[PDB]
Order: C-alpha cells, then sequence, then structure tokens
C-alpha cells in the first residue's frame, strides 16, 4: 500500500517534517501531498493519508490549508487509514496546544478513518479536549516541539514513523 502526506503549505517546520516522515518510512511507499503542489481530492486515492499541520505558527490554520479545509469534508475517505500529527510548544502557548491536529481529529472521526501513531500525554500538561482522546491518555497525533526538546524533535519524526508504518501494516494485514 501507499501514504499520502498532505500539510499546509505556508506553515514552517512542517516542510522538513514532511520530507523526514517520507525518508524515514521510505520514499518508494510515502508520497509528499503539499496543498500548493497538489489538489486535495487526491487525498482520496491514498490508502493511508497522513495530515500534518502546526498550532499557531503564524497563528490558527494559514491560508493553503484552510483553502481546502472546507472541503476535506466532501471527500469519502472511508475505511482509510490516517496518521495525525501537528507542532506546538507547551512553554510558550500550552492549552491552544495541537489544536488543529484536533480538528482535523474531529472532522475524520465521522469519516470513519483509522487513526494510527498517537502520542503519549505524560510529562505534558493540558485542559484542552480537542488534541487528546482517551479521556486525556493519548494525544489524537503526533506533538512536535521547536521551543523546549527541538534536539529530540528528530527521535519524535523517527519513532513516530517507524511506529505508524508498523501499526498501519499490522491494521492492513
Amino acid at each position: 500500500m501507499n501514504m499520502g502526506l498532505f500539510y499546509g503549505s505556508s506553515t514552517c517546520y512542517t516542510e522538513m517534517a514532511a520530507e523526514k516522515i517520507r525518508d524515514i518510512i521510505g520514499p518508494e511507499l510515502v508520497t509528499l501531498h503539499n496543498l500548493k503542489d497538489d489538489s486535495p481530492k487526491l487525498m482520496e486515492q491514498y490508502d493511508v493519508l497522513i495530515l500534518g499541520i502546526p498550532t499557531w505558527d503564524f497563528g490558527e490554520i494559514q491560508e493553503d490549508w484552510e483553502a481546502v479545509w472546507d472541503q476535506l469534508d466532501d471527500l469519502n475517505l472511508e475505511g482509510k487509514i490516517v496518521a495525525l500529527y501537528g507542532l506546538g510548544d507547551q512553554l510558550g502557548y500550552g492549552e491552544w496546544f495541537l489544536d488543529a491536529l484536533g480538528m482535523l481529529h474531529d472532522k475524520l472521526s465521522t469519516k470513519g478513518v483509522k487513526f494510527v501513531g498517537y502520542w503519549p500525554t505524560e510529562g505534558y500538561e493540558f485542559t484542552s479536549p480537542k488534541p487528546v482522546i482517551a479521556d486525556g491518555q493519548l494525544f489524537v497525533g503526533l506533538a512536535l516541539d521547536e521551543t523546549n526538546q527541538y534536539d529530540l524533535s528528530d527521535e519524535r519524526i523517527q519513532s513516530w514513523c517507524e511506529q505508524i508504518l508498523n501499526e498501519m501494516a499490522e491494521h492492513y494485514a
């Protein structure tokens, strides 16, 4: 099977997250779906669809993602595998963490996708329900940072990418 990897073109860092996910899992089976580069209805094709969005980089949801966010609910998506991730910083923001991840989760829950990946909430502090599941026991997608632990954001991408490729595969088998 194959993976599309979509993100908002105007947002910082998501380009290198996308490059690295695709490199790590493998560029023969992952495809970049930068929204400036290809249209949103292409998301329907891929057996897996990885979503990446920073929360409050320039602001909540930059234009290149919002311009199609309204159409992402028109897409069928039934039964497809999905990974979600986003970036924020829990030092300087806090509570407003991963809220755009939470919105792509909330849009997709009724579309009947499978969410792979998640992230451990242990060691984070928040009260917001949108970026999490299981009464706050997991983030509903990968948590990235660039302020407090930027040295190991590579580790977060690596280990999560290996995990989602396993967990999506054991799911489909």
